[PDB]
């Protein structure tokens, strides 16, 4: 059973999503006045709290909750206060979409969920519009084509002492109410677990950058078939060896003056996909300008024209440090994508990253074999709240989730 999700405006079965023709809302429309301003009830020992992200103590409290109680044996992800700043506070973020529960008696932070604004293209997917054209339903299929200003949810976390108490449903209801008070009625979110009901699912992939280190810290092993070689580690270092420097002329760190051209080339690329974000210059600046410890972004520029760029973000892990790079956004116009991403690998390796990770969204499959990525055990599932949407392949998703 799904005692909570069965009550919510999401598709209830996979079959439901294989039969959805057009994008659009699931609930009939409501007004802001229909939504109460009183927060959702919670037990007397607890209080709702809206953290101030301009206050070092508040961001510290969030950091400590997630440090000990977020997604899980030899490694522990570390989401720094700077990383959390970055992820939670994009341009025009809404402070009360950062929703916390604290214990009244001692003010201990015990649960959290965050929404941030995103503008998303989420109209009827290409293959569904062809079926609609065939039936004279082009209009119904195109109704929701305009990019929509919605909520992206992340960092749901209930302290271990409060697990299995149905507090996550109360956090979800409360953030839903706060989003609906701003006249927003859809959200996008992801999870590594299967809930009702994803519109897309992609496997994770990894590429070792420093296999000697990975093996020493027991993050990677030496696979069975290398064990047959005379020198298994030299063969492993060989498989994954990278140049010391890239060979593409004009590759450099992205600067503020590159923002407008990066925005243009990224938006031209992301328009190719069924679901994807639309970013203003301020959002390009926020999400892509280099930020020590967090985001790394490079452009290929010559003659004052930016023709390509790539970005990756960092999530380090405590070894019970593993320095992981995650492919972020990119756009190639002057070179094959695999060469742009080779340059990403070379730069990440040079900066001391140990592994590069991605999910098979965007065109990430296109360079897997040649760049020595391997499939991993996880899948990232994409979901909408209050949005009927056909199943799509992960290569039609262009939204990277931090
Ligand atoms: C219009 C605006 C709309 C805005 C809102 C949109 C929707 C946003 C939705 C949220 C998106 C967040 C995405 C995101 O953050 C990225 S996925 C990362 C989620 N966080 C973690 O895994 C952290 C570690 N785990 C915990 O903190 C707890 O185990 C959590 C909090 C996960 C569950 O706490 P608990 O104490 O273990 O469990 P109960 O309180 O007793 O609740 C059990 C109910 O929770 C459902 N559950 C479990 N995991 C979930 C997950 N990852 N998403 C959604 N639902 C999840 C579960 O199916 C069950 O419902 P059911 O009985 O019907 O099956």
């Amino acid at each position: 059973a799904h005692a909570f999700w069965s009550t919510q405006p999401v598709p209830q079965t996979e079959d439901e999503t294989e039969k959805i023709v057009f994008a659009g809302p699931m609930d009939e429309p409501k007004t802001v006045a229909d939504i109460p301003e009183e927060p959702y009830p919670i037990a007397s020992t607890f209080e709702w709290w809206t953290p101030n992200m301009e206050a070092a103590d508040d961001i510290h409290a969030i950091y400590e909750l997630l440090r000990d109680n977020y997604v899980e044996s030899m490694f522990r992800f570390n989401y720094s206060e700077e990383f959390l700043q970055w992820a939670l506070c994009p341009p025009s973020y809404i402070p009360d979409w950062h929703v916390a529960v604290r214990r009244k008696a001692d003010k201990k932070l015990l649960a959290f969920i965050a929404g941030v604004p995103v503008t998303l293209r989420m109209g009827t997917p290409k293959y569904m519009k062809v079926k609609a054209q065939e039936k004279g339903q082009e209009e119904e299929a195109a109704k929701y084509d305009a990019p929509r200003h919605i909520c992206e949810i992340n960092f749901l976390c209930v302290h271990k002492q409060l697990r299995e108490k149905r507090l996550a449903p109360i956090l979800i209801k409360e953030v839903t109410r706060r989003v609906n008070r701003t006249n927003v009625w859809q959200a996008v979110y992801t999870a590594g677990v299967l809930l009702p009901t994803p519109y897309a699912s992609g496997q994770y992939f990894h590429r070792s950058l420093n296999p000697e280190k990975l093996v020493e810290i027991r993050f990677s092993g030496i696979p069975a078939q290398y064990q047959k070689f005379q020198n298994p580690m030299a063969m492993l270092k060989r498989n994954y060896q990278l140049p010391n420097a890239p060979k593409n002329s004009g590759l450099r760190e992205m600067k503020p003056s590159d923002v407008p051209q990066v925005r243009r080339i990224l938006m031209n690329y992301l328009d190719n996909f069924d679901v994807g974000p639309v970013f203003s210059d301020a959002e390009i600046s926020h999400y892509l300008l280099p930020r020590d410890g967090v985001v790394f972004t490079y452009v290929v520029e010559n003659d004052k024209k930016v023709t390509d760029f790539f970005s990756f973000y960092r999530i380090p892990s405590t070894v019970i440090i593993l320095n992981a790079a995650y492919v972020h956004y990119y756009a190639a116009t002057s070179m094959p994508l695999h060469q742009l991403i080779l340059d990403l690998l070379i730069v990440a390796h040079s900066r001391g990253f140990d592994v590069c990770n991605m999910v098979e969204i965007l065109d990430n499959r296109s360079f897997v074999e040649q760049l020595k990525f391997g499939a991993g055990d996880g899948h990232l599932r994409y979901y909408f709240y209050n949005w009927a949407y056909p199943k799509i392949k992960p290569s039609q998703v262009a939204l990277v989730m931090l």
